RNA sequence: CCAUCGACCGAUCCUGAUGUGUUCGGAUGGAUUUGAGUAAGAGCAUAGCUGUUGGGACCCGAAAGAUGGUGAACUAUGCCUGAAUAGGGUGAAGCCAGAGGAAACUCUGGUGGAGGCUCGUAGCGGUUCUGACGUGCAAAUCGAUCGUCGAAUUUGGGUAUAGGGGCGAAAGACUAAUCGAACCAUCUAGUAGCUGGUUCCUGCCGAAGUUUCCCUCAGGAUAGCAGAAGCUCGUAUCAGUUUUAU
RNA sequence: UUGCUUAAUUGAACGUGGACAAUUGAAUGAAGAGCUUUUAGUGGGCCAUUUUUGGUAAGCAGAACUGGCGAUGCGGGAUGA
RNA sequence: AGUGGGGAAAGGUUCCAUGUCAACAGCAGUUGGACAUGGGUUAGUCGAUCCUAAGAGAUGGGGAAGCUCCGUUUCAACGUGCUUGAUUUUUCAGGCCAACCAUCGAAAGGGAAUCCGGUUAAAAUUCCGGAACUUGGAUAUGGAUUCUUCACGGCAACGUAACUGAAUGUGGAGACGUCGGCGUGAGCCCUGGGAGGAGUUAUCUUUUCUUCUUAACAGCUUAUCACCCUGGAAUUGGUUUAUCCGGAGAUGGGGUCUUAUGGCUGGAAGAGCGCGGUAAUUUUGCCGCGUCCGGUGCGCUUACGACGGUCCUUGAAAAUCCACAGGAAGGAAUAGUUUUCAUGCCAAGUCGUACUCAUAACCGCAGCAGGUCUCCAAGGUUAACAGCCUCUAGUUGAUAGAAUAAUGUA
RNA sequence: UGAUGGUCAGAAAGUGAUGUUGACACAAUGUGAUUUCUGCCCAGUGCUCUGAAUGUCAAAGUGAAGAAAUUCAACCAAGCGCGGGUAAACGGCGGGAGUAACUAUGACUCUCUUAAGGUAGCCAAAUGCCUCGUCAUCUAAUUAGUGACGCGCAUGAAUGGAUUAACGAGAUUCCCACUGUCCCUAUCUACUAUCUAGCGAAACCACAGCCAAGGGAACGGGCUUGGCAGAAUCAGCGGGGAAAGAAGACCCUGUUGAGCUUGACUCUAGUUUGACAUUGUGAAAAGUUUUUACUUAUUCAAUGAAGCGGAGCUGGAGGUCAAACUCCACGUUCUAGCAUUAAGCCCUCUGGGCGAUCCGGGUUGAAGACAUUGUCAGGUGGGGAGUUUGGCUGGGGCGGCACAUCUGUUAAACGAUAACGCAGGUGUCCUAAGGGGGACUCAUGGAGAACAGAAAUCUCCAGUAGAACAAAAGGGUAAAAGUCCCCUUGAUUUUGAUUUUCAGUGUGAAUACAAACCAUGAAAGUGUGGCCUAUCGAUCCUUUAGUCCCUCGGAAUUUGAGGCUAGAGGUGCCAGAAAAGUUACCACAGGGAUAACUGGCUUGUGGCAGUCAAGCGUUCAUAGCGACAUUGCUUUUUGAUUCUUCGAUGUCGGCUCUUCCUAUCAUACCGAAGCAGAAUUCGGUAAGCGUUGGAUUGUUCACCCACUAAUAGGGAACGUGAGCUGGGUUUAGACCGUCGUGAGACAGGUUAGUUUUACCCUACUGAUGAAUGUUAUCGCAAUAGUAAUUGAACUUAGUACGAGAGGAACCGUUCAUUCAGAUAAUUGGUUUUUGCGG
RNA sequence: GGCAGCUCUGCUACCA
């Protein structure tokens, strides 16, 4: 057969992201000695749309502590920070919605969000539109902060990563339907060429595992092994379970 | 030279003398066994015809396979930067005014100018005539008719993706008139039990389509049938026939 | 002659020596008999008489013997392997 | 929405003049994109050149037997650094920084600066005449400023001929989708008077057609929006085609600003245009007159403006230029400073530039009914940039003659 | 899938895409707006989940034996196995009988059985074979359409079920309007064609070009026999040249491919699991293993390597029970401002210290001897690679085995002899069912004997085998070859010869001896498996036995290995490869050795016609029929065959047009009747002449409606595609149902799908034309062609005939149908009269 | 043909 239509993604030549219109990376702060030991204060600048994020970016100027020097920060908008507002970083700051603190300083039940899985990689957790990353609770022993991600998973990071306070901005963007092909069209061009996508039983058994037969079937079962190899994982790859949800998981 | 019975040498089997590193030796006598041997050498070398095998292999002929390269001037898709798209119809929100109601609210007239809306040009496409043409104007065009015509629109240029690879709103489609695996050169005079051809004269002889074996059944080998060279001899004793006896 | 065989001096096989001469033991014929090497093409067949199997039959399919066509012209069957 | 006038790609001399007809132009040929000989493309301002885009790609490194692959500042000791006071001791003294930063990548993106009239057989935003502009450099005079050293005025918005300002920093411009109606301008269309020229005139027609123009650049003036001062608002008012605004200060009164755009003047009538009268084999003219004053709009095209709609779509970058913050350093009185005020001086290299752009200059074997990106766009009819007729411009090219059976094609 | 990640890329990499990303995300799939719903099944195949105990279980490692190679054993990762989950995973979703105060049905019951047995819905639907289902509606008539029905070959629920406004160059039916689509054609215009001047190709071409029949490769231009036959030609035309275009694309063959698939054969990138290495330093505990401590190897990340680690200054605290130890902090939080090139103090040294605490120069985190990387080892791996996927055959395929074989027959009295001929058999079975010896006689019948009878056991007689001998059939056998008894292993050893098949090769099987050694019998003798004819297997490799022999080549010993001779392990496609599919996307070499048309032979079958005459026909065989039988014809059916064509003869039907046949439907003339008339039936000469308009269907066929004198049947390459058309079939797109794991299949349904060339020769239709002294006019007529057809009305006549009911015909008259040949008065159509008007 | 469990299921192995 062919080289199927998953396996030609990851050479990447027209499956690269479309990012000449992107505001810059969503960051935090470089972790410094101002957030270690004390807080450090920056001002909104702008609140922008970044094409191909649901969620609003701001930008926040900081000082620089050592040269003469304003640096300017992109972090993902919380629902609520406005342009003019100032933003506290650091481990002495305070609890206000949009102030970047230590997970150790957040106290059980704090919503929090863009959260550092390991300290300093400035932001992994909960950064889409209306996600957020919930505190559990503390292990001040083994300096360590339990956390509930979005998709329902627990997670144990280092009580000294750091998250912003609050819910990400532009939530509630699933809940209108998007009504049009036109649509689609307009959300996946500014964000990668995945749209739209041909049915595999569609096509002739050269180009895909689904492919070929007098009428449009799968002809064995669509769940694929973990260690099945590339061209062969098409369908539902390592699947527990299938058929409609029932019931609590 | 022919037929036949013997003899000798080697192997195999049997017997087993004087003797002895007591386990070796192997005299002697045998055997419906066996060798491409001995039995007063015939070979070696050169050349010629014919036949054989490997080689391009009598000549021309695949569909394929491999190695290394060249193409995105067509086209497919993404990206970057530009450009293009008469005139109408319909009349969404929002807004103004009036009327009715206890309230919750309702009705009417305007205004407004929405929509992968609509009629319809340019444009883009290509339905039907199964029209023309069909050694064409044209290796896809011409005419009428038709789809769509403000967006998933059309398009220039730049740029990226390269052959078991790309690209595909998916037809095995498109990837320079080439695609169910492009093009170029080479391996390569690839192999072919298959098709075609195979060049002067006369003289003499002259077939087979049958046996057996074969992944054998359009092919081979084998035996037969045929030619050539002769050799040993010269009526020796043979015959696709009869008779007699059985 | 033998180591085979017989109760044997019997036999078996192969012999020495002697006799039977062209009517040397039927016909007819005999461009002579015997022997060897090597190699070609072929290995689709078909037809006629007679015998014969399957089939309703077939210019059908399958065997037997012979003769033909193939490979072959010539006279006849008008024409025709 | 051309058979008009230009261009991009592509071609490459096809351009122009002269000669010329063997071949080619599927008839012809005296003609030609054919053949032969010559001629022809003029730039500081138009492009390239420079910038960066998607991307391409050296170096330091790391793979790979290797051809080479990855990577693009990457695990790198990465400046052929600058700015000054200089020194004439051709030595220096230092003061700042070195995040990022090889390079290539657009004749449609970004971007310093030019226009009009004339001129050739063929070139022209390139030549000639005149009139400007930008950048780089040099540099003097005038003006400006200083004894209160680095100017004044205005309540203010802000104004001006000028009117210090290093390192470093902050901003702005470059720099940005699309649609809808509205407003203004420009060009075109329409039209009145007057001064000319042409046409019709049996009859009619104070008639039909036509000339009456004004570049870049310089000065003054000119605007929606926005802003300032005054004042204090319900009986709410102002206000758009579109309902938004006002105690976070409306309406009213008075001002400030951007100069898009228009007006006046200079450029500039001397030019061009339209007439009339004369010169002459005649290179080429010479003379006179006029070139003026209006109006109109759901008009067309286009530019701009203030608005409004739209998106799970929010619609490049960089070079480059400026301003501001900062206060380093240097500055006067018998004299000091500055080329962001005026005037004056010098220079601007290299390459492209002819012509076609298509029913004959490109690609389809060809002078092929195919294909190939874009700009300008008159009158009538009309909803209309459709169809139909016409003006300017351009073509009249496609073998032809004679007949008019059948069968065709339309 | 929470980043030490998922998915994907790369030969590798200090390498990449997603990713300027982070579950409202990225990646992978299925279904396909809305509405209403998405039932049951986890047995199968997948996927997934745990492993406390656990079958299998690689390399390394461990233990034992051995002189060692080596062997054996224990242990033993993942995987598999075991257990669970999962269908909006792949998928699946049953049969048989009885039953209700008629019948029908079966609410109900019984019975087999599954993983579950098709739920809600829907339907002769694009899915139903039968089938043109049945009913209704639509029409004059409907294989079409629509509405119902439903034991539905084979409907059915995100392999989505049922609906559905709007939309559609999608498929279909009906109605109005409209019309040359048609009845049924006519006329007009331009451009061709045509003729001329100029210019000027190509396809194609063995030679060529008139027919009929024959034979012939079975459809001739040539050959044979006939008809005939007279220069040179022009415009047309499409009968023929099995016309041209292309080494058939269907079919088969080839030890020719390729695309695709999978549980084919053989591998493989990747990935996973173990071991060793990288790999070091400690502690503890289990018997080397487990755990956790260190950091410097290694790995991950960031930064313009900016503030790390420890200690000390300052406050806030503990309640201080010595003496200040322990803990915390140690300059910034109403506001969209500002923060940059040190002030100040101290020592003098255009400079140093503090400001700005000291010390360690570890940039800072994570991770850590685990990852990672290298090398072996096991698993997984149609993602990919390579290859394979018999033969015969009345085409192939399916079936069968006629593939190694045995008996009888075919088989034609030696031997041999074929077919997918006929009736059958073999892949075994037997320590006796082998060998020897001895004794006996079998099947069956009759006559007798308690229970006892047709069949128990006993007795006699008869008994040529009518029994038995392992198994097919044939042969053979009587003091035996059969039955019973006794003893045995000759079913042994060595190696030759011979017979059959035959090449006089192998294999199988068998025969007669030689040399041994035995069994049995008194002995002669017999015995080298089965009474005879079938019952079976090379090279290479392995293994065993024998000889204990030969060799391991520098010389030895002992292991090990290799030789020699004989068996065994097996090839059944049986003289003996190691082997799954699909192609409707297809390719190549060929084949008329071979299928799908026509043609040819045949004529079973189809159709048609005779002979006989038992019966039918009130009686009566034969007016008209005619059983049981029997003889033919035809080639308008379908078979059978495979002769022609596979370097191609265009394969359905219709339209159009001509001709022919006769087995005559009508029309002319007649004969017969169970012929009164009328009608009808049977028959003769007869093909002169006609044989229709429509609904449904692609249809041939069919079936209705209707008219008619009648609505006969056929042929001409199943006439006729360079005549058309293209609805069907039968390329490639797509849907459904059933089948298949799948790619895919269906001779099932459905929808969309390029129809090329004549200008040559001939033939046909027309048109000229040399020369028969020239020219003109008028003629003759050989030969060829030929043409008319049918009905109605009136009259005869309400007559003949007939009980009546009914009810003709000839002569004649007027019209009409179909056809033919003209013509343009009239009427209509046509208009470049561009004539006139608008 | 090796293991192992309940006459036998499961796993593993395959040069005539
Ligand atoms: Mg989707
Ligand atoms: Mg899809
Ligand atoms: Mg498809
Ligand atoms: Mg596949
Ligand atoms: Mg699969
Ligand atoms: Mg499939
Ligand atoms: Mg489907
Ligand atoms: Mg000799
Ligand atoms: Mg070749
Ligand atoms: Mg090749
Ligand atoms: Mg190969
Ligand atoms: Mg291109
Ligand atoms: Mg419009
Ligand atoms: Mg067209
Ligand atoms: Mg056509
Ligand atoms: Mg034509
Ligand atoms: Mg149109
Ligand atoms: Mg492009
Ligand atoms: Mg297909
Ligand atoms: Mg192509
Ligand atoms: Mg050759
Ligand atoms: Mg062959
Ligand atoms: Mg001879
Ligand atoms: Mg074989
Ligand atoms: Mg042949
Ligand atoms: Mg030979
Ligand atoms: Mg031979
Ligand atoms: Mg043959
Ligand atoms: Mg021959
Ligand atoms: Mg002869
Ligand atoms: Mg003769
Ligand atoms: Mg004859
Ligand atoms: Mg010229
Ligand atoms: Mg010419
Ligand atoms: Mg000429
Ligand atoms: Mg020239
Ligand atoms: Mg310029
Ligand atoms: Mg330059
Ligand atoms: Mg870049
Ligand atoms: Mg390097
Ligand atoms: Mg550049
Ligand atoms: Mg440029
Ligand atoms: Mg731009
Ligand atoms: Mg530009
Ligand atoms: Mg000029
Ligand atoms: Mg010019
Ligand atoms: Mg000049
Ligand atoms: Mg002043
Ligand atoms: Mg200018
Ligand atoms: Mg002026
Ligand atoms: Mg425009
Ligand atoms: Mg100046
Ligand atoms: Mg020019
Ligand atoms: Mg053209
Ligand atoms: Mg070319
Ligand atoms: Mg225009
Ligand atoms: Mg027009
Ligand atoms: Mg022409
Ligand atoms: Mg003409
Ligand atoms: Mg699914
Ligand atoms: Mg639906
Ligand atoms: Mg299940
Ligand atoms: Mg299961
Ligand atoms: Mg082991
Ligand atoms: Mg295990
Ligand atoms: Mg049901
Ligand atoms: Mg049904
Ligand atoms: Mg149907
Ligand atoms: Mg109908
Ligand atoms: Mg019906
Ligand atoms: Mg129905
Ligand atoms: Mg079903
Ligand atoms: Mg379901
Ligand atoms: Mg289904
Ligand atoms: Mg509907
Ligand atoms: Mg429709
Ligand atoms: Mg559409
Ligand atoms: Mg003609
Ligand atoms: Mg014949
Ligand atoms: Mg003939
Ligand atoms: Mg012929
Ligand atoms: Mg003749
Ligand atoms: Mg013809
Ligand atoms: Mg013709
Ligand atoms: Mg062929
Ligand atoms: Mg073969
Ligand atoms: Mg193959
Ligand atoms: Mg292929
Ligand atoms: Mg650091
Ligand atoms: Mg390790
Ligand atoms: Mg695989
Ligand atoms: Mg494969
Ligand atoms: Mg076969
Ligand atoms: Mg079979
Ligand atoms: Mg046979
Ligand atoms: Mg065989
Ligand atoms: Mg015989
Ligand atoms: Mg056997
Ligand atoms: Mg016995
Ligand atoms: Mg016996
Ligand atoms: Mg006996
Ligand atoms: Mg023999
Ligand atoms: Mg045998
Ligand atoms: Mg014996
Ligand atoms: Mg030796
Ligand atoms: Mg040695
Ligand atoms: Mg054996
Ligand atoms: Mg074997
Ligand atoms: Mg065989
Ligand atoms: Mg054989
Ligand atoms: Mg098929
Ligand atoms: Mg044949
Ligand atoms: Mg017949
Ligand atoms: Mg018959
Ligand atoms: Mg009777
Ligand atoms: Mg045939
Ligand atoms: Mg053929
Ligand atoms: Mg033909
Ligand atoms: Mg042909
Ligand atoms: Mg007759
Ligand atoms: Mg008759
Ligand atoms: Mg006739
Ligand atoms: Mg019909
Ligand atoms: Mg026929
Ligand atoms: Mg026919
Ligand atoms: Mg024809
Ligand atoms: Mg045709
Ligand atoms: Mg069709
Ligand atoms: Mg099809
Ligand atoms: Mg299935
Ligand atoms: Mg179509
Ligand atoms: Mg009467
Ligand atoms: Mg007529
Ligand atoms: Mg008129």
């Amino acid at each position: 057969g062919r080289v199927i239509r998953n396996q030609r993604k990851g050479a990447g030549s027209i499956f690269t992201s479309h990012t000449r219109l992107r505001k810059g990376a969503a960051k935090l702060r470089t972790l410094d000695y101002a957030e270690r030991h004390g807080y450090i204060r920056g001002v909104v600048k702008q609140i922008i749309h970044d094409p191909g994020r649901g969620a609003p970016l701001a930008k926040v100027a900081f000082r620089d502590p050592y040269k003469y020097k304003l640096r300017e920060e992109t972090f993902i908008a919380n629902e609520g920070v406005y342009t003019g507002q100032f933003i506290y970083a650091g481990k002495k700051a305070s609890l206000n919605v949009g102030n970047i603190l230590p997970l150790g300083a957040c106290p059980e039940g704090t919503i929090v969000s863009n959260v550092e899985e390991k300290v300093g990689d400035r932001g992994a957790l909960g950064r889409t539109s209306g996600n957020y990353v919930i505190i559990i609770g503390h292990n001040p022993d083994e300096n360590k902060t339990r956390v509930k991600l979005p998709s329902g998973a627990k997670k144990i990071i280092s009580s000294d990563a750091r998250g912003v306070i609050g819910v990400v901005a532009g939530g509630g963007r699933i809940d209108k339907p998007l009504l049009k092909a036109g649509r689609a069209f307009h959300k996946y061009k500014v964000k990668r060429n995945s749209w739209p996508k041909t049915r595999g039983v569609a096509m002739n058994p050269v180009d895909h595992p689904h492919g070929g037969g007098n009428h449009q079937h799968i002809g064995k079962a669509s769940t694929i092994s973990r260690g099945a190899v590339s061209g062969q994982k098409a369908g539902l790859i390592a699947a527990r379970r299938t058929g409609l949800l029932r019931g609590t998981q």
